């Protein structure tokens, strides 16, 4: 193309930068430490690791262009210290420094699309067999997870094993204390109150770990008529309706750290504490993670004395926002059907429903790593395109 | 003791708060909301998952006591709906809200404890068998690791499968996409250039991870002679002295998001791209995580072009003093010893050492989140106290 093709490349400012005209007339500018550091030499950089051999102790970051030609395709480099180097016209059109550039980049690395909903949710429905049989299935199924928050997948086995295939088919499930997966019914002496017939207000899983799990899956194996209906929220949507509604509330929630804590035995004995923001923030002020699990919050609650109210009253308001009509969707899981769903940007819920001498109701559920399932998303995009 | 003993307990504030005056006259004071949140009967508290039942819809936040009636150990309270709860003297006394009682507290759960270490280093060492069979010594272990940021087992086998023990005495292994273990040796087409015989400057390992492993293992079953010594350096250290030196370095380097990736094949194919300042700050401003490996910082450099070259400035400040005689600590791992160190706190490299026909040099490693290893080091320091 036009835009990809060099008309002139020169050393500028010093020799410390490398301007390229394109042949659409448009110029970059690449600053010449930059270029050194990314030498794609045999020296320089492993081809077989696409990883950089070069060392920072390498790098003069003074360094300046000592001599340049170029092609239509092509840039060749001479160093001071004699070193040299080849850049590719694409390679460097796709590394421009341009905020336009760079942020297309950023959207072609990490899918920022975004789709915020509230009780209108049209729940995404896929068929199970389909998205581990087809690419082009599995690339709508984790695209869709990633900007909607949820999908649903339909026509899997009323057995054990269903969120294990899931699993493989990303690369692999995070493990926790609780297992490599986890059977959701009513377990006497229950280590956790999801293990009950009790009702599920709206919940994170897992904030009393660090990083809690990216990604759940739940399968239903058996599903009762006495109770038991799901309910979702989009944490981000009700966050940004929070910070509108009251600043106040949501300024509390995303500056004080709450303790979460989870003492008992499954995959192993635990004894797990954390510290989270409920609302958690990025340096630019955009909510990236909810943290809340109204179950595992501690008794301990490291602030002090004259915050604690004022915590309480803006977690309230930020519970009942979640409760509201407009922002909560519900549905009934059947045998066969598994959701897999945002474990940082949805909260969810069950409905409570009667104990009784055998199971009435048995989920499947695991989890896994954002970072696995964005790295299985982006091999399957290029598989599709 | 006169400290956890209840001299008198009172509504106070509008019945807002609850006053205790312990035996030896100090005092303490407990929010009503707080009270009923934290209501330990059967209808509020699951006593088999040590976890809340009571919901925040439950909750008045504007909550007063109705009623309060004590003796030296308990406090027994009415609330405005005929909520009935009681509250014991020591578990109330623990979660005091003054300052010093809730540091003292946090110091508790988490081991805040640091040591920070140059050159100067004494390499923390202890028996690998003594540590799998007794509590004692798997606790000074867990503990030291904590403290200190490594500690050198000695006495392992010459064989794989050491690193996995350990692991099993923690709970379990942190699985990513080099396996739940991996040979660290010179390989054909390395998809990593850890797996190659060349020099690895100082770098902690996997920042292409959003959630980098929190403690590496790494057992040398075979050691060469040409080369392949060990160095580490206290990042903690290291940027503490940056911030005095040089503190525009500092700065960027805490404020900068360098792009990490890793693609290839080992456990699966991945794809895997991720976002890391490279001194990571808490939100009061202490370190709390280095993310750096030079060879994964990627290509790709998401920051305008008059912010690169004094990132590399800075960065080169950095290594300077990583590399400083004063700050690293060298040595040579022998078969049969196995370190494991905070791979948020530590960097870590190796000397480059000769290629030949058959191998010369094998470590099997393995990593292990915080969590599980606090988690470890909990219920150690209960069972040895
Ligand atoms: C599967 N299981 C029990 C894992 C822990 C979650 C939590 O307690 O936050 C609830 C669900
Ligand atoms: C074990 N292995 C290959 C995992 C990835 C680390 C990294 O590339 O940061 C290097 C060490
Ligand atoms: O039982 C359900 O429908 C939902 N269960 C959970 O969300 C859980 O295990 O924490
Ligand atoms: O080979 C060594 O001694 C150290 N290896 C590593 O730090 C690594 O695998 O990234
Ligand atoms: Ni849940
Ligand atoms: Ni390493
Ligand atoms: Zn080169
Ligand atoms: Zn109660």
């Amino acid at each position: 193309s036009m835009a990809c093709t060099i008309q002139k490349a020169e050393a500028l400012d010093g020799a410390h930068l490398m301007q390229i005209l394109w042949y659409d007339e448009e110029e970059s500018l690449y600053p010449a430490v930059w270029l050194r550091d990314n030498c794609p030499c045999s020296d320089c950089y492993l081809d077989s690791a696409k990883a950089r051999k070069l060392l920072v102790e390498a790098l003069d970051v003074n360094i300046g262009i000592k001599g340049l030609i170029f092609d239509r395709k092509k840039v060749y480099i001479t160093w001071p210290d004699e070193h040299y180097s080849e850049f590719q016209a694409d390679w460097l059109k796709k590394r421009c420094f341009s905020k336009q550039a760079r942020a297309k980049l950023q959207r072609e690395l990490f899918f920022p699309e975004c789709q915020y909903w509230g009780s209108e949710l049209q729940l995404p429905t896929l068929d199970f067999e389909d998205v581990l049989r087809y690419d082009e299935h599995a690339y709508k199924w984790l695209s869709t997870l990633k900007k909607v928050g949820i999908v649903r997948l339909t026509g899997a086995s009323d057995k054990p094993g269903e969120v294990s295939k899931l699993g493989k088919r990303m690369g692999f499930l995070y493990l926790t204390f609780y297992g490599h997966t986890w059977q959701v019914q009513d377990k006497i002496d229950a280590n956790n109150v999801a293990y009950t017939t009790g009702k599920l207000s709206f919940h994170t899983d897992y904030p009393a770990l660090h990083h809690p799990p990216g990604v759940q899956l739940l399968h239903c194996i058996k599903q009762t008529v006495t109770g038991g209906d799901s309910e979702i929220v989009d944490g981000f949507n009700v966050c940004q309706k929070l910070k509108k509604n009251n600043p106040q509330a949501f300024q509390i929630l995303s500056s004080t750290f709450v303790d979460f804590t989870d003492i008992g035995v499954d995959y192993c004995d635990f004894s797990v504490q954390s510290k989270h923001k409920i609302i958690e923030l990025d340096d630019k002020g955009q909510v990236v993670r909810i943290n809340f699990n109204n179950a595992t919050r501690d008794t301990i609650f490291d602030v002090p004395v004259e915050r604690v109210q004022p915590f309480y009253a803006a977690l309230k308001e930020f519970v009942d926002l979640m409760n509201s009509k407009e922002s909560k969707f519900t549905f009934k899981m059947n045998p066969g059907d598994v959701i897999t769903f945002d474990n940082w940007r949805l909260l969810h819920g069950r409905r409570s429903y009667e104990a009784g001498t055998e199971i009435s109701r048995h989920l499947e559920g695991a989890y896994a790593d954002w970072d696995v399932v964005m790295s299985r998303l982006r091999i399957l995009r290029q598989r599709v395109e």
